């Protein structure tokens, strides 16, 4: 019962990864007495808090999940896109960690921004070229000569 409500109050107190267990004692100890309804086991509260932060080849799976998230963006920031990927199993792995997540994300953002800018530039350049090749398959005939 205690845990169930504790998870709910954690959402309601707007708690997430950007929180310490100081903010829990300071804000959750006052916002609603649920933190006191369940007796204070600071180690369980903090263990379960690690659950609330975590749950709330390895790198290839991470690179692949990044793309499979339907709203991922290469024109956005890590904290703004995190809500797309935190629930996904591939966000956790035996060798994955904060530093690995930053590297695989940065390489993904940099590669997908460049391929998109290049694809659009190429589309315009190719069509310009195809049109220009078309003028060179007929007699020249300058407009200036009437």
């Amino acid at each position: 019962e205690a845990e169930k409500e504790f998870i709910t109050m954690l959402k309601e107190n707007q708690v997430d990864s950007t929180w310490s267990f100081s903010r829990i004692i300071s804000e959750l100890g006052t916002r609603d007495p649920r933190y006191w309804m369940v007796d204070d086991d600071p180690l369980w509260k903090k263990e379960m808090f690690e659950k609330y932060l975590s749950n709330r080849k390895f790198k290839e799976a991470f690179q692949k999940m990044l793309q499979n998230n339907s709203h991922i963006k290469y024109y956005t920031r890590w904290p703004t896109a995190k809500r797309l990927i935190a629930d996904e199993p591939i966000y956790k792995h035996s060798v994955v960690n904060e530093k690995t997540k930053r590297q695989t994300f940065q390489d993904y953002i940099d590669t997908l921004i460049d391929t998109q800018k290049e694809s659009k530039k190429k589309l315009k350049t190719q069509a310009l070229k195809e049109l220009r090749e078309y003028l060179n398959g007929i007699i020249t005939t300058s407009s200036s000569e009437t």
